């Protein structure tokens, strides 16, 4: 595990994670169609990625990058930032409702380590309460790469993203309901031994449009309930754990770190994606490579920034925990 250890010292400052993300594939394509005509391209993909990569690695303690476009970007990352690779294929079939995990089909974490990554990351749709058959054919999946990790010496980052089988919307007050039982009982499972996790990126329990104080429609939750759930969550693993930041404005992002450290969780960290960089993708597509550099130095600078001094008070070093 000195091997392992000494790739989770690459990967944060001060035995804190305090990383970007930008391995999305399927959601990023989506935001630059809404600013042209044309298909998004390969180039296009690739070259924005590799911008916020250079610009803003020099900022952040790694950076996680998918192989299918973000390999030219993670070798353009700053001397002090390490690399997460993800090993899922993107996105999920919607059409069933079992979204079961699936590999890249030429990689390995053989391969991954090979790339140069000091991590693995595999991402993994969950419901605790969904069919046991295909949550055992989870599991084992789980378990494999889990394995693989362990003989690659390189650490495994586990994420969950959570669902309901019977909720097509995860935006939706009737899933905002059961958020905190599906992300604490989720991360119960996948802390046992045998997964061979080395840190868990995860979601808040609560989605904090839903909570007084932080919403504009209907309330579902006290703040007190709230901080429950964070403190729910804390007592869910002994792993490192980190929280994904997914579609959320980086102020409501800051807001909920804040809120979380306060409620009692002692989270290790971020992996902080769109947040960051979303201002830049438009100023990418309508005025190009020069004008998104430009937005990255400034504006994407100011909120990595940002994160960073919330980071500073609010997270909690994972050296605490091994």
């Amino acid at each position: 595990t000195e091997n392992k250890r000494k790739s989770m010292e690459k990967l944060s400052v001060d035995g804190v994670i305090s990383a970007l993300a930008f391995d999305q594939r399927g959601a990023l394509k989506r935001m630059m169609a809404q600013h042209q005509t044309k298909e998004p391209t390969v180039e296009q993909i690739e070259e924005l990625k590799s911008l916020v990569s250079e610009e803003l690695t020099p900022f952040a303690s790694s950076i996680l990058l998918d192989p299918e476009y973000g390999l030219p970007a993670s070798r353009v990352r700053s001397e002090e930032a390490g690399l997460l690779l993800a090993y899922e294929k993107t996105g999920y079939d919607a059409t069933t409702t079992s979204r079961l995990p699936d590999c890249l089909d030429v990689w390995s974490a053989k391969r991954i380590k090979e790339a140069g990554a000091e991590a693995v990351k595999f991402l993994l749709y969950y419901d605790i309460d969904g069919d046991q058959d295909v949550n055992e054919q989870k599991k084992a999946y789980i378990e494999r790469i889990g394995s693989e990790c362990r003989a690659e010496d390189i650490p495994f980052y586990l994420e969950i993203l959570t669902y309901d089988e019977k909720i097509a919307d995860n935006a939706s007050p009737e899933f905002a309901k059961v958020k905190a039982h599906k992300v604490n009982e989720a991360m119960k499972v996948f802390s046992k031994e045998r997964f061979g996790v080395d840190v868990l990126k995860v979601e808040v329990p609560v989605n904090m449009k839903f909570v007084e104080g932080f919403a504009d429609g209907e309330v579902l939750f006290t703040k007190e309930e709230a901080a429950q759930a964070f403190r729910d969550q804390e007592a869910s693993t002994d792993l490192p754990y980190i929280y994904l930041s997914a579609g959320v404005s980086a102020k409501l992002f800051q807001d909920t770190l804040v809120f979380a450290a306060e409620s009692g969780a002692k989270f290790n960290g971020v992996l902080c994606g769109r947040a960051t960089w979303a201002g830049s993708v438009k100023v990418y597509i309508e005025e190009g490579p020069q004008a998104a550099r430009e937005w990255l130095r400034t504006e994407g600078f100011k909120n990595i920034d940002e994160l960073n001094k919330v980071l500073d008070k609010t997270a909690s070093p994972w050296t605490e925990k091994m």
